[PDB]
């Protein structure tokens, strides 16, 4: 009944908190909305640097309401020239009228004041495919999280074709399994959830964008 | 520049051959398009049971061609009860005015007349979630192959969330990682390359379709 407005979010580290709208779908019976953070180990966490609040409460029939993320002053501690790592999780209670199974798990990534990103800026252009045995090695330069979930020898099949979604970590690399292509095509998750398609150029065994 | 007209393919069992439209999409230089299947542990079959014709041919700039796939009698020695797993090919050569890269790599599914399908028939509907430890163990009954791109607490998540895909072989089961999810939502590709969404509804440990 209850659901998120989003699949993952980016916490803009210039600002002291943020929202996220929530709603009860259910016209005929009232729900409760429980949401709480956990770090990047997936390990709940009660009192900062990142706050989930309310942790509880009620939504009436057809409810709009929503969740407030912010910081503790202790957010300074993590570092400020990279994306840190965070969950956000949203539980709902039905009427007690009738296991701890979620509504959604989302990603939340903090990205600090100084690696801010302008509106539509593309990042993910700066991966770097490694040919190798198997597959590719690719790197991530950028301080920032990146999600591969397409990669094919065209742009229809990096869309279409079934690939083993991989997220490197900021200044990263990391192998993962693939054909030998022509001329790659990565696909890649931006911060809205948008499916973006990268069209790469190999020389070699390295292999960058156009 | 030499591109194929699907990502995936299945093979009609009970016809003798069928044909993969493929395109010169550069219309200023003559390419060539090299085809040929592999088994299911894709490696290279010459001779049967499904053969792939022509393996070599000229495309001039622009000119849009096809290859035909066909299968030999030993294709009866194929169990007829159950799907099985080949691998279509396809490399381009270019003007000889210029490492072994391929233009797409799509899985051939050949399916026994036995097991036709009528069009628009849904199937993967039947798969069976046991919730475990770190995620599911997805059952797959059919006699087809099913491959899951998508797991989430709501639809827009089992489509824009992030999750590694798995084939399961017909009448097989496999072991996923994933979050426990309320109400699980499970996204699969079709024949023709789409991404269905199902809902399910779970009664302890065991999930099934609405
Ligand atoms: O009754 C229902 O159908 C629902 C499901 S069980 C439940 C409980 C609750 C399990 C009994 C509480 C009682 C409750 C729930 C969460 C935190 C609380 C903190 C302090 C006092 C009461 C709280 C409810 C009333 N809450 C709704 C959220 O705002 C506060 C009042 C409620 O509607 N319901
Ligand atoms: O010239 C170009 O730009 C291209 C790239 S290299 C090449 C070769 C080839 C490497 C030299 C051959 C010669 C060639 C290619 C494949 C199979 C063959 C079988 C028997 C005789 C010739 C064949 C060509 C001519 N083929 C095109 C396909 O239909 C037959 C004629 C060709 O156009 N090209």
């Amino acid at each position: 009944a209850v659901s998120l407005d989003r699949t993952r979010a980016v916490f803009d580290g210039s600002e002291k908190s943020m929202t996220l709208d929530i709603s009860n779908d259910n016209k005929q019976l009232p729900y409760l909305a429980q949401a709480w953070i956990e770090n990047e180990n997936q390990e709940k966490i009660i009192t900062g640097p990142v706050i989930a609040t309310p942790p509880v409460q009620r939504l009436d029939p057809g409810a709009k309401s929503m969740v407030r993320l912010s910081t503790t002053p202790d957010i300074s501690k993590l570092p400020q020239d990279r994306e840190s790592l965070f969950y956000f999780n949203l539980r709902e209670i039905p009427p007690r009228s009738e296991q701890i199974a979620l509504q959604t798990k989302i990603k939340l990534f903090y990205r600090p004041a100084a690696i801010k990103t302008r509106p539509n800026e593309v990042w993910q252009d700066q991966l770097i495919l490694n040919k190798v045995s198997g597959g590719y090695r690719i790197e991530n330069p950028t301080p920032y999280y990146v999600t591969v979930i397409g990669l094919g020898g065209s742009e229809k099949q990096a869309e279409e074709g079934e690939f083993e979604t991989v997220m490197l970590s900021p200044r990263s690399e990391q192998t993962v399994k693939s054909a030998n292509y022509n001329t790659p095509y990565l696909s890649y998750i931006n911060d809205y959830g948008g499916r973006p398609v990268l069209s790469f150029i190999c020389n070699g065994s390295r292999c960058s964008v156009k």
